[PDB]
């Protein structure tokens, strides 16, 4: 029903080191599905589970393709400003790593909308691996 | 219903402003309510919840008291040597440090049993006083 | 001539073994031979050899003996602090593994000083077992 | 004085950011300066460093080469069967990686002799490419 398609997957990272605190990677796959031929600039919004918090450089290195704008890390929310989506699959991600350990951990959400249009958007959710 | 109770609770040390290591405090309180007037000698055995490990001159102070003849150190476990008890209330404590980050937040185990009375004894949990997303 | 005595020495070990990394003990001597009865609060300031960098645990153990009330470890450098010295001597060790492997290694210096009279100090050098 | 000419340098491939296992490359830079129009087939014999073992495909691909007959890869030695040198330089490589953790630091032999005449041969070293302290 919604005119964007949004699926978020977490992967673990390091889980069988040790002077390591846990980390993940959260794979973002969204496209626009909507009644034009594409999107205008469109926002991510990922906010973090709680405890958790993004690696800068891995967020930052987002930039280096050329659909994606820029990248914001505010308080427990990371921005990534994409150009432009359309019905193809645009799979990217970014790790997080845990700052402060907290318990019965609730799943974050995860907003995807037209900047221009923010009537047009997706929510999902998704959760620590742990 | 266990012949013995047993009550555990943790107290954060400085999980607010620490510099390097967060460290917190274990309280046991337990006695013995079952038939016999007393109990024999019993052991506390207490496991270590992941990231953590006992300051040890916290685990060897509580030999000085007359109730406890000694205490051992183990592989993340800390082991309590009571002499004697009766339906009044031990409660003694510990400190525990982090060492290495956590791995997980699960709960630890702890057993109280008669050493010559196996089949009496209490199990309890506790976990590290981490604040909660509920 | 100095105030304090210092000798450094090392251990291989796991040498025999595999799929470890080359490992040896770290021993340090030392004692207060100066003019007071008894040093203050002492510091031992270990720096590793390139390459080599220290085995937490064993670092950490040092704690448990109660003349020495903790331990740092910096970049490269390993920090003991000592409560007080005599003429006594005491002889303590720790552990160091090859992370990154250098050639032609130079030795790495050992210096131990009384934490408020720094003009009291001895310094001496030790080397890798290889 | 050798009746061959043998260079042997090493170049870093992953050094840096590598992911498990780092490798290098060697390269082998020979040719025949003897009394000779040029020599009959000619072994180059490569030992393997302190903890490395060569990058199988990388040996292997070296027979593409119409100069090389067939190699070899024995325990901690690699034998390259060359058909003919002559004072021309022939440049060659091959990867080697790590398999277990470096027990020491020092250099291995490269030998390049005649095969019928052994008496004509060079030797010279190299080793892992390790930054220096000095």
């Amino acid at each position: 029903e919604a005119p964007f398609t949004l699926k978020v997957n977490t992967l673990p990272l390091n889980f069988d080191k040790a002077e390591h605190h846990r980390k993940f990677q959260i794979h973002i796959n969204v496209s626009y599905i909507g009644e034009r031929p594409n999107s205008n600039m469109v926002i991510v919004d990922v906010k973090m589970v709680s405890g958790f918090i993004p690696v800068k450089p891995s967020v930052k290195k987002l930039q280096d393709q050329s659909n994606i704008q820029r990248t914001e890390v505010n308080t427990n929310h990371v921005l990534i400003y994409i150009e432009k989506l359309t019905n193809q699959t645009m799979g990217f991600s970014f790790a997080v790593e845990q700052d402060i350990p907290v318990k019965n951990l609730k799943p974050a959400p995860v907003k995807v909308y037209d900047y221009y249009e923010t009537d047009e958007f997706a929510i999902e959710e998704y959760s620590a691996p742990f």
